[PDB]
């Protein structure tokens, strides 16, 4: 009876095995654009992905992860609200069964069709496992996806999904350049939060880009053909693998733009 996104093991049930689900800085949250405040102390955000080395892609029964070699500073995020260097370890998406839902963060309650999470860990902690024991151990760069024109840089990902249809399957996935998933502007909102899937650890500095990327209906439709179940099991389409917005509580969301 492991956590998932169904009626019986979904978001409303997570608190039983992971009490921190009702914690003080859970994610995602709704971003009230009018209440967010421009912060002049934010340094410019630096996304340096030119040396990124992707390794493989895996369906873990919740989403699919594109994993990177994080044994050296090859793809890093720095600046903005961060102190130090954060190394890219993997990226994944959360999407819906329909275009009107799918994102985890919302903007003035508006839901996008999907959301990309590029996960990074603070290099001062030595590794991912150690970073998730720290309040500033992780930085996740979130990018909204809306349905419109196709995103060329996402097609390589789309085309390999047929090979990892079910839970547990993985495939070689080298030379994928994450720069192809970035919108033009780096304007963003930032707030302290958590992982949005169990263990829901509160170690994340969230950086959510204001500008969404556009993906085609055909690209998102292929995400929805994936399976939550393992091979040879009854088919449960992988859709709506998003956690709804959580209480903001004692937090202020800062904007990098006026
Ligand atoms: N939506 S989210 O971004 O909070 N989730 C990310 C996540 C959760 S994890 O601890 O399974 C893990 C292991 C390795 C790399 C990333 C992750
Ligand atoms: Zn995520």
């Amino acid at each position: 009876h492991h956590w998932g996104y169904g009626k019986h093991n979904g978001p409303e049930h997570w608190h039983k095995d992971f009490p921190i689900a009702k914690g003080e800085r859970q994610s995602p949250v709704d971003i009230d654009t009018h209440t967010a405040k421009y912060d002049p102390s934010l340094k410019p955000l630096s996304v340096s992905y030119d040396q990124a080395t992707s390794l493989r892609i895996l369906n873990n029964g919740h989403a699919f992860n594109v994993e990177f070699d994080d044994s050296q500073d090859k793809a890093v995020l720095k600046g903005g609200p961060l102190d130090g260097t954060y190394r890219l370890i993997q990226f994944h998406f959360h999407w819906g069964s329909l275009d009107g839902q799918g994102s985890e963060h919302t903007v003035d309650k508006k839901k996008y069709a999907a959301e990309l999470h590029l996960v990074h860990w603070n290099t001062k902690y030595g590794d991912f496992g150690k970073a998730v024991q720290q309040p500033d151990g992780l930085a996740v760069l979130g990018i909204f996806l809306k349905v419109g024109s196709a995103k060329p840089g996402l097609q390589k990902v789309v085309d390999v999904l047929d090979s990892i249809k079910t839970k547990g399957k993985s495939a070689d996935f080298t030379n994928f350049d994450p720069r192809g998933l970035l919108p033009e502007s780096l304007d963003y909102w930032t707030y302290p939060g958590s992982l949005t899937t169990p263990p829901l650890l509160e170690c994340v500095t969230w950086i959510v880009l204001k500008e969404p990327i556009s993906v085609s209906s055909e690209q998102v439709l292929k995400f929805r053909k994936l399976n939550f179940n393992g091979e040879g099991e009854p088919e449960e389409l992988m859709v709506d693998n998003w956690r709804p917005a959580q209480p903001l509580k004692n937090r202020q969301i800062k904007a990098s733009f006026k």
